[PDB]
């Protein structure tokens, strides 16, 4: 596993409410994230940091190679 794949195992699916990430084919942080609980997206670095000013009212076009 990895911090991305243990918080998705951690934090399940009925997460309405708060936030869950997710994660690549590389067990890495899938480089778009959002917190579905208030339709936000954010980009993130393969570590799960943020990608400076993306955190927006929905998705984006992220590295998710």
């Amino acid at each position: 596993l990895t911090k991305c794949q243990e918080e998705v195992s951690h934090i399940p699916a009925v997460h309405p409410g708060s936030f869950r990430p997710k994660c690549d084919e590389n067990g890495n942080y899938l480089p778009l994230q959002c917190y579905g609980s208030i339709g936000y997206c954010w980009c993130v670095f393969p570590n799960g940091t943020e990608v400076p000013n993306t955190r927006s009212r929905g998705h984006h076009n992220c590295s998710e190679s």
